[PDB]
DNA sequence: CAATACCGTGTACCAGCTGAGAGACTCT
DNA sequence: CACGGTATTG
């Protein structure tokens, strides 16, 4: 009675099967609980659990942060009102009340219905004088008269509620008054250097050309046009691009060897400009200085479109400009339409359903939708030239609250705010005392490194307080410890040392950590010369010498440098051979050289006394990102260096963390030697033990202290903390649960083996392509504009990624010829089963790669390596892709053997984690030598094994027929894996978790590893094999080709498979989010307790968490007589907590009385019901049902559908043609299933007519569409499908009355344990 | 209760920690 | 996207 378990782990399924030593699936009687006739049932021990995908926490996180945003914005308004409270009471005692109740209707209003002034005359007068809030903003900024306190509040509140972004550091002081003079000064500074070839700025309207509502690039072309004998890629062209906020590269301008890309907005611009000036000289400094100057004057030309010399509120003035032009253009457009085409006027100005001005202002039409609607109308009319000009600049009839206002920095709003405060503090003293308070309310932002301002009731918070008092925008620095919080922000997330768990790992760029990495690589290098008999380790003295002379003088150390600069220069070796490193050393002393460039003091860095200091500095540069805190923490070392060095140190920041702690690296000492790990790396006699040898050596103390430092998660917690998609972690947890239930099913006997197999955006594509094209300087999107959806075509995506060129040949590709080109695998897919862009390429003909058995040929490499490097720099291909392309100049036979091995050997980390979990759960006992006793072998397989087995022995799978293929996959996994390790017991080292003992031959072996199943094999030449296959040594039978294939065939043909759909309470959003207009419908849900939706509108479409069976009574008629009822009441997500708090009260409040409490059945989604003739239904909600049966199509028809549909060989085609009649029979099957179970008369008859319509079609296509027909019978929700060209729309089960009298089936996870409840016996 | 058709919150920026893949060193 | 909510037509 021994058995094995097969598992197929996916993101929506866990297939499971139990097999004996004869590869048979057992069957058992299982008890059946409940109140029905049936006391037990026969079950095959095979099946599959289905479940809805697990979801990421991301959407939840976005919702949470937006909630915190709304809370804090409301609090901003509340702070402001609190400052205004006393004096507004003197001016208008119900102003803020009218504001808070502005949403209410006039019935529900407690005050007068005009919010600002409280009477109609003054309200109309206000709106006449101030059509938009920006009119009032500009008036309050510019005017000197005392103003109404309510208008002052409204202006400041508008600025504080919509305050703009915080993406620009420092203060901004708009001034565009002398852009022309700054541009002329730039031209003068340039012409100073180049007296031989100056630029004549006379007549160049830089103010207009550069501030035009055009792209930065567009304006570059125009301006260069104004400068004769000057070209856009010359030096002045690049300086103009610089002033415009572009990223020009001055490499060609100065004949540099390295790139000199420069961007003014980048926070690294100062050091980059110093880099460049070190290359070219400080005589050019002024040049870039001048650039900066001009750049400060035109920085915001796009949002500030008004002369800043007339008003101190140029943003509101630009909004007023939008408004005035909207008015003028609307007047003109109305007149033009009235004149030239009156019949359209209504449509344009009255029909909200159309995308006219009506839909633009009152309907749901957007500015883009509106422009698209009205542009043909404009082009048809005459007199619309300037209107079309504004239309094609996205600047016609603009609103003032638009999508593009995200550009506006908070400094602009703050400027207008401070201006209003300065104006009106002359008249209201409280505005003078609270000016900085209001400014702070606008400017204050919770720092990212502080997080929620919690008090011990937030699982997301880490902030610590200096004092226990309420935090406000004004006492934040005093109440909150910014430093401790910034530290905890990073430290709550960083690893501890796996060897010393109570120690934090070092920063990745710590000097100590890089010394460690270097010496660790160095201590395993070996060398020989002529006179040497055998390879020798480097001594301690030799390694110190190499670090000093090579690693501390070059950022990277190449093997050639090691050979010449050391062995020749120091040891006088004319020739030497090196091992332990190839080409160059992986490790390096990057931080050493950075700090050298900064402090310019080699002796300081090399002095060991300073070790700690440097560590701390790097820690501070890694831990903190706020330059002020960096300064605060580094101040204690400001005495050791001068001002300029501290200035450079601040701008020097690092990210990233290592794997080891300082205590492990250079702290713990071996008791006898008294040496740290780094000491042994520096010098260890002639043993040269490295880190792994050092921590595992029993003749040293290190291993003991590691064990002393070592130190209880649950299964759920352990699985949650794995790295992987939540969708697959769900499947992993369900897998472990399934294995537990199966073990219990076998009387708590553990299996011999467990075989596990695990199965294997348009905006990102658009972003990649935009970035690559703008990095390329290409106009390919100008000439061939593309939308993100279109990029889902593989060949077009590859076209855009390749700059429209063949990759194996330096020739342009043609878009319209994409169908004629080839997509080739760089490494051939017979070796590396990689089908991603990283291994694929668009070429005219794949023949041009060279030979199809290897990497693209050397000739192609020689041709194209420069273009490939250009694509790599633009990040249009990856380094992996470039390396695979260029490998011919560097596939050995070892590579191909390894590629096959990896085709068959699972090495994914996540599958290894599933294997670890199962292996640790099964094998818990240790033997007399304290070794683990591996009772259960956990085998892991890739899908190709069972896939090839299916395709070889005609056990074909068609996913669309039903869900059985998951269970069948589990069974085949078990069979193949157990047979495999039975045949070749050595292969355990590769397939069993935890098992380990450490080219043409291994290639042959691993390619033909599965031949032992076959009777005859064609390698190549024909090989014949015996009928009974046995173990090499034991002689145990492993495969009988005369019986075991029949066994697999009978198992795959079993009609009773335990497909279980995991019942799940629904969670998440309460309902659809659309805030719908008011309506008469009880289906409307109030958005606030007192906002009756009949007056105010609200949400509809709530999601049901789970339904509830109620047996009770309802009042009927005017008399209110009671009437016994049994019905399904869906409990929505919003009602759930209330219903669970006290269910009888909830139900009585719903209109049910005398509810039978013990007969209340909670029915989660997908709950299973059986009716008549075995027809099964699943709960989709309280009012809808899903198909609940599986169509067990006979195996012969499955294989027919596979081969006939081309899902080659002559025997297969003759079988397809000989068994053509099968088509009819298949339909018959479907029909007889539907009439019994699906119950969709109209859809079924439409399908039958469609099949009888296309009988004369090729058998291949009729099969390809019979595949689509199974959507009619598929388990789950009804869905639309298409037969050839006809469309069958889903038939929905829109009533749940029938299941109230049917049989409810409570299933365990495997579905073996059932509890059946006859619901007709209730009521 | 049909059959049927419609509908469904979206975008943008900034600061991090983590593992994993891939294909080559060194090792337990 | 998909599939459950809703209103409409009957
Ligand atoms: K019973
Ligand atoms: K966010
Ligand atoms: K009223
Ligand atoms: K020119
Ligand atoms: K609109
Ligand atoms: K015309
Ligand atoms: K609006
Ligand atoms: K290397
Ligand atoms: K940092
Ligand atoms: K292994
Ligand atoms: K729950
Ligand atoms: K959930
Ligand atoms: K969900
Ligand atoms: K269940
Ligand atoms: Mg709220
Ligand atoms: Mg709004």
């Amino acid at each position: 009675k021994k058995y094995s378990i097969g598992l197929a782990i996916g993101t929506n399924s866990v297939g499971w099967a139990v097999i004996t030593d004869e590869y048979k699936v057992p069957s058992k009687k299982f008890k059946v609980l409940g109140n029905t006739d049936r006391h037990s049932i026969k079950k095959n021990l095979i099946g599959a659990l289905l479940f809805d995908s697990g979801e990421t926490a991301e959407a939840t996180r976005l919702k949470r942060t937006a909630r915190r945003r709304y809370t804090r914005r409301k609090n901003r308004i509340c702070y402001l009102q609190e400052i205004f409270s006393n004096e507004m009471a003197k001016v208008d005692d119900s102003f803020f009340h009218r504001l808070e109740e502005s949403f209410l209707v006039e019935e529900d209003k407690k005050h007068e219905r005009h919010p600002i002034f409280g009477n109609i005359v003054d309200e109309v007068a206000y709106h006449e004088k101030y059509p938009t809030i920006y009119h009032l903003r500009k008036k309050l900024v510019d005017s000197t008269d005392k103003a109404d306190l309510r208008l002052i509040y409204l202006a400041l509140a508008h600025m504080i509620k919509f305050r703009g972004h915080f993406l620009i550091e420092g203060d901004l002081n708009p001034d565009n008054s002398d852009v022309d003079k700054l541009f002329i000064q730039l031209v003068q500074t340039y012409n100073q250097l180049f007296e031989e070839n100056p630029i004549n700025a006379s007549g160049v309207d830089a103010k207009a050309i550069l501030s035009a509502r055009l792209s930065k690039s567009r304006r570059l072309e125009n301006l260069i046009a104004q400068l004769p004998g000057e070209k856009k890629n010359g030096l002045f062209g690049n300086l103009i691009a610089l002033s415009l906020g572009l990223t020009p590269n001055f490499k060609s301008n100065f004949d540099l060897a390295e790139d000199a890309k420069l961007q003014l907005s980048k926070d690294t611009y100062d050091d980059d400009l110093d880099n460049l000036l070190a290359q070219i000289g400080d005589q050019y400094a002024d040049l870039f200085l001048a650039a900066k100057n001009l750049s400060d004057a035109i920085l915001l030309s796009d949002i500030l479109r008004v002369n800043t010399e007339i008003t101190k509120a140029p943003l509101s003035a630009s909004m007023i400009k939008r408004y005035d032009e909207h008015h003028q253009d609307l007047t003109l457009l109305k007149a033009l339409v009235r004149q030239q085409l009156p019949e359209k006027y209504k449509e344009i100005f009255f029909d909200q359903s159309k995308n006219g001005y009506a839909g633009y202002i009152d309907g749901g039409a957007s500015q883009e939708e509106f422009y698209k609607f009205i542009k043909p109308i404009l082009e048809k009319m005459d007199g619309t030239e300037e209107l079309l000009v504004k239309l094609n600049r996205e600047d016609l009839l603009r609103k003032q609250r638009t999508f593009d206002n995200g550009s506006i920095p908070h400094q602009i709003h703050l400027g207008e705010l401070h201006a209003i405060l300065r104006r009106q503090e002359d008249f209201y003293p409280f505005l003078k005392d609270n000016r900085e308070k209001i400014e702070k309310i606008l400017t204050f932002r919770i720092p990212y490194y502080v997080g929620p301002l919690a008090r011990g009731n937030s699982r997301f918070a880490w902030m610590t307080r200096k004092s226990e008092e309420t935090i406000t925008p004004w006492n934040f620095e005093e109440v909150v410890d910014k430093g401790a919080s910034a530290q905890s922000f990073i430290e709550r997330m960083t690893n501890f040392d796996k060897n010393l768990p109570n120690e934090k790992v070092l920063p990745k760029h710590s000097l100590l950590y890089e010394y460690f990495t270097v010496y660790n690589e160095l201590t395993k290098v070996k060398y020989v010369t002529e006179g040497m008999r055998k390879p020798a380790f480097l001594s301690g003295e030799q390694k110190k010498a190499i670090v000093d002379l090579l690693f501390k003088t070059n950022r990277k150390v190449t093997v050639k440098q090691l050979k010449e600069d050391y062995f020749k220069k120091i040891e006088c070796f004319d020739s030497v051979e090196i091992s332990g490193v190839e080409d160059r050393f992986n490790a390096s002393l990057g931080t050493y050289h950075d700090l050298l460039k900064i402090i310019k003091d080699k002796d300081f860095l090399d002095n060991e006394e300073n070790e700690d200091i440097l560590e701390d500095i790097v820690l501070t540069l890694t831990l903190f990102e706020d330059r002020e805190m960096i300064e605060e923490r580094l101040k204690t070392y400001a005495h050791l260096f001068d001002d300029k060095v501290m200035k450079q140190l601040k701008r020097r920041r690092y990210t990233g963390w290592g794997r080891l702690s300082r205590k492990l690296i250079n702290g713990i000492r071996d008791k006898q030697s008294g040496k740290t790990i780094l000491d042994f790396l520096k010098s260890d006699g002639f043993a040269n033990r490295n880190f792994m040898q050092l921590i595992h050596d029993d003749s040293l103390t290190f291993k003991e202290d590691i064990q002393k430092a070592q130190v209880g998660d649950s299964l759920h917690e352990h699985i949650a903390n794995l790295a992987g998609s939540p969708a697959i972690k769900k499947g992993i947890l369900q897998t472990v649960k399934v294995v537990d239930e199966l073990v219990k099913v076998m009387g708590r006997h553990k299996p011999e083996n467990i075989v596990i197999e695990m199965a294997r955006n348009s905006r990102e594509r658009m972003k990649r392509i935009e970035e690559g094209i703008k990095e390329l300087g290409s106009q390919i999107l100008k000439e061939h504009p593309v939308e993100n959806t279109q990029l889902q075509n593989e060949k077009l995506y590859l076209y855009y990624l390749q700059n429209g060129r063949d990759m194996y040949v330096d020739q342009e590709l043609d878009i319209n010829r994409l169908s004629d080109y080839d997509v080739d695998a760089i490494v051939p897919q017979s070796f590396l089963k990689d089908d991603s862009i990283d291994n694929k390429v668009l070429t005219r003909s794949d023949k041009n790669r060279g030979k199809s058995d290897n990497v693209p040929s050397e000739e192609v490499v020689k041709k194209m390596k420069n273009y490939w490097r250009q694509l790599l720099n633009a990040k249009l291909i990856t380094q992996r892709k470039f390396d695979n392309l260029t490998k011919a100049e560097r596939l050995s036979e070892l590579d191909k053997a390894g590629f096959i091995k990896r085709q068959l050997v699972e090495t994914r980390q996540i599958t290894k984690h599933v294997a670890q979990i199962l292996d640790s759960r099964m094998n818990t006992k240790y033997d007399e030598n304290d070794k683990l006793i591996r009772e259960v072998k956990v085998i892991t397989l890739k899908s190709k094994l069972v896939s090839d087995f299916r395709k070889d022995f005609q056990f074909y799978k068609v996913r669309e027929i039903n869900n059985y293929h998951h269970a069948h996959d589990a069974y085949l996994n078990a069979v193949v894996g157990t047979a495999l390790i039975k045949k070749y017991p050595k292969l355990e080292s590769e397939f069993v978790y935890g098992d380990y003992k450490v080219a043409t031959a291994k290639y042959f072996f691993y390619s033909n590893i599965m031949n032992f199943f076959k009777t005859e094999i064609t390698l190549g030449e024909i090989r014949k094999r015996p009928l009974i296959e046995t173990n090499g040594e034991t002689g145990e039978i492993v495969w009988d080709k005369g019986r075991d294939f029949a066994t697999v065939r009978k198992v795959l043909s079993m009609p009773q498979v335990n497909i279980v759909k995991k019942t799940e309470v629904q969670t998440g959003g309460f309902s659809k989010e659309s805030i719908l207009p008011k309506r008469n419908s009880d289906k409307l849900i109030a958005r606030k307790k007192d906002w009756d939706p009949k007056k105010y509108g609200g949400f509809d479409s709530p999601t049901v968490a789970y339904s509830v069976l109620v047996v009770a009574k309802v009042e009927k008629g005017k008399s209110k007589k009671l009437k016994s009822v049994k019905e399904l009441l869906g409990i929505t997500i919003m009602e759930r907590s209330s219903f669970e708090k006290n269910p009888i009260d909830f139900l009585e409040a719903k209109g049910y009385k005398e509810v039978k409490k013990d007969l209340i059945i909670k029915l989660p989604k997908y709950s299973l019901f059986e009716l008549e003739n075995g027809r099964k239904r699943m709960l989709a909600s309280a009012g809808e049902l899903q198909k609940g049966n599986e169509l067990a199509l006979p195996s012969k028809y499955v294989n027919f559908l596979y081969l006939a549909s081309h899902y080659d060989n002559e025997q297969k085609q003759l079988f397809v043609e000989q068994h053509k009649h099968y088509l009819d029979e298949i339909i018959e099957q479907i029909s007889e299933f539907s009439k019994r179970v699906i119950l969709a008369d109209a859809n079924l008859d439409k399908v039958l007519s469609a099949y009888n319509k296309h009988r004369d079609k090729p058998i291949r296509e009729q099969a390809e569409n019979i595949i689509h027909l199974f959507t009619l019978t598929n388990l789950g929700a009804p869905a639309a499908f298409k037969y050839f060209d006809t469309t069958i729309d889903r038939k929905r089960y829109t009533s749940t009355k029938e299941v109230l009298d049917a049989t409810l089936i409570h299933q365990s996870i495997t579905g073996l344990y059932e509890t059946r409840i006859d619901l007709s016996q209730l009521g």
